[PDB]
């Protein structure tokens, strides 16, 4: 694989990781392994988390952890891309470098002052909540210019997560525009439950690019029920996503894979009639569905991208999501510690 041959853009999110306690979800009314938008009424968790000990602090976003840790399985230096805009703070510094280390490529926006690098109160006792922040700010001025479209331009893959809709939608329309137009690998994640229900127009339509469409259990009943998909949802839904046209009309594989837990996974295309079920693997009170879902993409792309077939390549998934359930959050630690 050729330098820059993966490009990613998303939000890039600094992971304040607490102990929390119990009143914290009642407080903030939370619930198990959810992702919230930060709103007024959730804005005093940040100063109130601040004050614990012990805070872990751990570079996030979704697609920065994809596209990271595909960087990371590869081995090979330069090979993955991201764009990404940050704060003009030492969270932006820690993020920026972290990606540096990994020897992974990237092209940050700054941006104005002073709106800060944003933020994820991850609740662990696990819940999310997110204040996108910086992340904001990726415009699609940033992205057309040169120094930056180069790398648009030299990537082969692209994965973007359903969550830089709220953010550049304009930005990743485009690269997925160019993607179907010169033929390449666009993978799509549906993310989260909110964006198929608040931003069903925009799921579409990315998905009419999609070569790929990653997605897990309830983002699926959740597209689903917004379609009409009622009964055999989960099932509906993947058939749905898998046969929609794509935007050029020129007629070719799309692939949807549904993560459902430690229960078997589904994965489908536009030429197959079946729904394949996938059996996973087991652990201790912990599921491929979740920090791990974004290791399951990545998983599956390091090596469906170098030639692997389907099945090994969603083997290689689980590995990839196994290796984070067995350490503390998304952390990538020794490359020879991975097997
Ligand atoms: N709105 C969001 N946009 C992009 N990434 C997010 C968002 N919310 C949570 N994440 C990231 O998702 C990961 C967990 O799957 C964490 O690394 C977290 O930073
Ligand atoms: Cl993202």
């Amino acid at each position: 694989l050729s330098e820059g041959y993966v490009f990613g853009m998303g939000n890039p999110l600094l992971d304040i990781i607490v102990d929390a306690d119990d009143f914290m979800y009642r407080k903030y009314n939370l619930k198990k392994d959810n992702i919230v938008l930060a709103e007024e009424k959730h804005m005093t968790i940040y100063d109130e988390i601040q004050k614990k000990k012990k805070l872990n602090y751990i570079a996030g976003g979704a697609t920065l952890n994809t596209v990271k840790m595909i960087q990371w399985i590869i081995q090979k230096p330069f090979v993955c891309s991201y764009v990404g805009c940050i704060g003009a703070d030492i969270q932006g510094k820690y993020i920026k470098n972290d990606c540096s280390a990994l020897d992974l490529v990237t092209e940050f926006q700054i941006a104005e002052e002073p709106l800060m690098t944003g933020k994820v109160a991850v609740l662990v006792s696990r819940s999310m909540v997110t204040y996108l922040g910086a992340a904001c700010d990726l415009s699609l001025a940033h992205i057309e210019q040169p120094h930056v479209w180069s790398l648009v331009e030299k990537a082969q893959v692209y994965y973007i997560a359903g969550f830089v809709i709220n953010t550049c939608y304009e930005g990743m329309l485009k690269i997925a525009k160019h993607s179907l137009e010169n033929e390449k690998l666009f993978c799509f994640n549906l993310s989260a439950p909110f964006l198929s229900q608040f931003n069903t127009k925009e799921v579409d339509e990315m998905i009419s690019y999609s070569n790929i469409v990653f997605g897990n259990e309830s983002e699926a009943e959740a597209y689903g029920e917004v379609h009409g998909l009622l009964e055999d949802t989960v099932h509906a839904t993947a058939r749905y996503i898998a046969d929609l046209p794509f935007a050029d009309g020129k007629k070719r594989k799309r692939l949807v894979i549904i993560t459902r837990g430690k229960n078997p996974l589904l994965y489908t295309d536009s030429s197959d009639s079946e729904i394949h079920q996938f059996m996973v693997e087991q652990f201790k009170d912990d599921q491929i569905i979740d920090g791990a879902g974004d290791a399951f993409a990545a998983g599956f792309i390091a090596d469906y991208i170098r030639g692997k077939p389907m099945i090994t390549s969603l083997h290689a998934a689980v590995k990839a999501a196994a290796y984070i359930i067995c350490r503390s959050g998304f952390s990538l630690g020794s490359r020879d510690s991975y097997s």
